[PDB]
């Protein structure tokens, strides 16, 4: 496992912080 | 499990946070 | 279970959050 | 149960939120 | 592993810290 | 490794400290 | 190595202290 | 080396102590 | 060297002691 | 050297004491 | 008489906050 | 008499908020 | 009688804070 | 009776802090 | 009776501090 | 009765300090 | 019973100091 | 019983001093 | 039993002084 | 068993003095 | 001329803020 | 002439804000 | 004349802050 | 003249902070 | 005159600090 | 005058420090 | 007068340090 | 009267040093 | 009276030195 | 009277040195 | 493309926001 | 490009923000 | 560029920030 | 540049910070 | 430069810092 | 300079530190 | 200078230190 | 100077030390 | 001086040492 | 001085030593 399926959320949460910052590099570009 | 089926929500919640950010890179593109 | 049958709502609530965002990527596409 | 019959409302409420967004993806199709 | 898949969360965490800083150089450039 | 894959985080953390300082030189330039 | 890849952090940490001081000379310049 | 690559940190640390002092001479100049 | 490359630190440490004292003659000047 | 480059540190070590005391005679001047 | 009957308004105001909260539990039940 | 009659209006104003909430609880009855 | 009946308002205010929190638990349940 | 019934408000205030914390655990569960 | 019932608030206050901390462990789990 | 039930708060306070530290060990894990 | 249950707090206080240090060793690992 | 359990705190206090020092060897490693 | 378990604290106190020095030998290494 | 274990502390106390002196001659090396 | 008549606007703007508040005191009176 | 006529508009706009509030005081008269 | 009549605006602004607060004391009275 | 009428603004601003706090003493009363 | 009326602004300033604290004693009473 | 009325400000500030501390004793009571 | 009323400030400041410490004894009690 | 009331400040200052230490004995008790 | 009440300060100062040291025997106990 | 109470200050001054050293023989025990 | 035809919709969407604002400036012409 | 034609949307979007601001100046003029 | 045409968006964005600020000055003028 | 045209954005950014500050002076004027 | 045009930003930044500070003096005036 | 124009920023920076301090002297005035 | 214009910054820096000290005397006055 | 203008900084530096100490005689007054 | 104007700094430095001690004589008074 | 003005510093230096000694005998008085 129940944590094993729960652990991918912490993986996939970090995939947002790539992308929501990836707009910011275009924002003041 | 009742948590095992509940834990997929925490998976699927962050799946949205990809996509709403995935528009934001195309927003100020 | 009464919660077991209730728990699928928290699944299915987030199931919309893909799709209402999955148009927003198509919105400013 | 009286809540067991009441619990399906929370299921079927979110069943709409799929579909009313599922036309919004066809809006900017 | 359960930590092995959990360890990449610490890997990808700082990958955002590159990019949000990598806009800040473009900010006052 | 589990530490070997963990060790690159300490590497990649310091890559940010270049860049967030690399804006500060351009900040009061 | 595991230390060999770990040792570059101590190298790269000091690369910040060049640069964050390299703004301070331009600060009261 | 493992010390050979480690020893440059002690070299590069003192390079900061030039520059953070190099602001101080310009500070009360 | 491993000492030969290490020995320049003892040179470069005292190079700071010129400069941090070089502000002090300008301090109470 | 190895002492030859090390001996210059002892030369430059005293060069601070020329200067760090040079302020002191300017201090109560 | 002025504030004494005024005080029951603050009493009766909180009675409204029970009942909608006593209804809000019935909504997502 | 000006405020004494006016104070009951603040009393009866809260009496509405009971009853509509008392019927709002019948909506999700 | 001024504060004595005013005191139950502070009592009854926190009674609402139970129930909406007693509702929020069933929301993400 | 002024403070005696006032004290239960401080008792009942923390009961709300249980339940939303008893809710927040089920959120990221 | 004044402090005797006041003390349970100090008991029950820290009981909230368990549960949000009992939630934060599941967040980065 | 006054201090005897007061002391458990000091016991239960440190019980929270376990768990957030038990949480922080998973963060950099 | 006053100090006897008080002393366990001093025991349990140090148990927090283990774990954050047992976490800090994971941070720069 | 009072000091006999008090002494384990002094035992466990020094156990924290190992681990942060066991982390400090990792930092400049 | 009092001093006998107290004596290990004086043992374990000196165990910290190894390791922080065992780090300090790595710092100027 | 009183000083028999305390004597090792006097042994291990000087063991730290070796290592910092093993560090100090590495400092001005 | 141009600003002098604009100055009375900033006067007369705040002249309403009495009156719209001067009903609010009569509102919950 | 262009702004001078427009300046009275900013006057006469705020002349309404007296009066529409000046009936609101008659609302709870 | 420009600032002299402008100063009454700063006077009359705070005249409102009496009255909107003067209702708030009557609000929870 | 100009500062003298501005001085009462600093006076009359403080008259608000009496009164807006004067409700707060009735708020948790 | 100008400071003499400004002096009461410092006087009445702390008069609020009585009352907002004089509610905080009533807050957790 | 101007200091004499300023003197009560230093008096009346300390009256607050009684009361805001006078709540803290009742806070963790 | 001017010091005589100033002297009670030094009196009344110390009345706080009784009370803010008087909570701290009840804090870890 | 100037020093005679000033002398109690030196009296009352040390009254705090009892109590802030009086917590410290109960702190590690 | 000036020294006679001042003498108790030298009494009461050392009254603290009992108690702050009285924790120290409980500290490393 | 003036010295007679100062004499007890010298008495109680040494009473700390009994106790503050009493921990020291317990410290390295 | 299908996006190439979709992209001009984002172009022409902004073309509306020019003109209504370009006529909004004619409202306060 | 497809982004090249998308880029002018970000150009033309800011053109709207001029004109309403070029109108908002005309409003309070 | 594609960034070159994107670069004027950052130029033209700040051009709007002039004008609304160039309007806000005329508001409180 | 592309940075040359980007550089004027940093120039024109601070021009907005003049004018609202050039407005805020007229607000409390 | 490109720095020459960047340098005026550092000039014009502090020009904003005058005016808001030139406003704050008029606030508490 | 390029430093010559940078030098006035250090001049104009301290000009702001006058005025807020020139403001703070009116606050407690 | 270039130092000549830099030297006035050291002059004008101390001018700020007068005025806040010229305020702190007015604070506890 | 260039030193002649630098010398007045050392003059004016000590002028600050009067005034903050001039406040300290008022604080414990 | 150039020393003549520098010499008054040594005069004015000791002027501060009067006053802070002239405060310290008030503290334990 | 040039010594004539410098000699008063040696006069005024010992003048501080009177006053702190005038304070120190007041401390243990």
């Amino acid at each position: 496992q129940a944590e094993i399926l729960r652990a991918y959320a912490r993986i996939l949460e970090a995939d947002a912080k790539i992308l929501e910052a990836h707009a910011e590099i275009l924002k003041a570009q």
